């Protein structure tokens, strides 16, 4: 049913360079991209940073792994953070060297996006999806695009979108706007309504609405709330929808927040991951134009808790072997 069955495998080269040797469920060594493909994955998400000091996740880093994904028959979803480091609702740090005034920043954002798009094209990489920003619920490129400067945000997003549209990418990618807390209809509605009413960024400027959906940052993240929120988003703007980030723990000794009521019966184990992922996938599929699901960093074994309060959210053993839960992508 789902058009996109994927995972964010951004850390792949970082882990291989750290000595990780990935193995299939049979226990035999095999390139990660091939393991993913063999398990049903058809798309990989990758975070792109502007000028990270150590080079990890910069454009060259992404082109190299995108080529590998392409060779494994996997489509590529480019996630522009528009920052030199992690971009999230609490951090949208201006890339070093970029101007702060809206006129010039908008132009810089356009140039950067256009440039990156053309470089991807020249490398033979045509991403199927491109998000202009990562979880920009509180805006982007702070403080210039910090909420509530809806006028600046809409303008910046318009420039980013057209940087892609004016590029040489062929075929062109679907343009996505990504917000966190997919279950929170109030915030989704508040954000899109205020951004779209500015008159610069138009509905026709983008194609997809992506949301993050995690069970360990609030008990309000129920499957029912996700369903209702996505249904509302679909009926209001009728754009393709996708859960672009999600996790389920195989181990969670002491959570910082209570888990959502409709998932408390799901065990912390590979079997549990299979159940949770399949259920989230089917919630998306039950939504008008719900087309994708992406698990976040299933193979980052050296960062098992993946920034959450739960101990282990990966889908691979500490020795680098794919767990039984990875084949879930063959059934959604
Ligand atoms: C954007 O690129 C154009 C053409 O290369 C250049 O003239 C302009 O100065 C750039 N804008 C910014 C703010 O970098």
């Amino acid at each position: 049913a789902l058009t996109y069955r994927g995972v964010d495998w951004s850390s792949v080269v970082v882990e291989e360079r750290a000595g990780v040797s990935y193995k299939n469920t049979n226990g035999n060594a095999q390139p990660l991209e091939n393991i993913l493909a063999a398990n049903g994955v058809n798309t990989v998400r990758q975070r792109v940073w502007v000028n990270p000091a150590d080079g990890n996740y910069n454009l060259d880093y992404n082109i190299a792994i995108a080529k590998r994904a392409k060779a494994a028959g996997l489509g590529v979803y480019i996630d522009f953070h528009y920052s030199d480091t992690w971009a999230d609702p609490a951090h949208q740090t201006m890339p070093a060297g970029w101007p702060s005034d809206i006129d010039n920043l908008s132009w810089k954002l356009y140039n950067y996006t256009l440039d990156a798009a053309n470089k991807l094209q020249n490398a033979g990489i045509q991403p199927t999806i491109v998000s202009i920003g990562n979880e920009i619920r509180a805006g982007l490129l702070w403080p210039t695009g910090r909420t509530e400067n809806w006028a600046n945000i809409a303008r910046l997003l318009h420039s980013a979108a057209w940087g892609i549209k004016d590029s040489s990418l062929s075929p062109k990618p679907k343009i996505m706007i990504h917000l966190d807390n997919g279950w929170d209809w109030g915030t989704q509605n508040w954000w899109y309504t205020n951004v779209l009413k500015q008159g610069t960024l138009e509905l026709s400027d983008f194609d997809m609405m992506g949301v993050s959906f995690y069970p360990f940052y609030s008990s309000s993240a129920t499957l029912s709330a996700l369903k209702s929120s996505l249904d509302n988003m679909a009926k209001t703007w009728n754009k393709e929808i996708a859960v672009v980030e999600t996790n389920w723990p195989i181990s969670c000794p002491n959570p910082r927040y209570s888990f959502p009521s409709d998932v408390k019966n799901i065990p912390f184990s590979p079997e549990g991951q299979t159940t949770f992922i399949t259920n989230v996938a089917n919630i998306v599929s039950s939504v008008s134009r719900g087309v994708g699901l992406f698990y976040w960093e299933p193979a980052w074994i050296h960062n098992a808790n993946l920034g959450s309060s739960c101990a282990d959210n990966t889908m691979f053993s500490q020795s680098g072997q794919a767990l039984s839960s990875l084949s879930v992508f063959q059934r959604i």
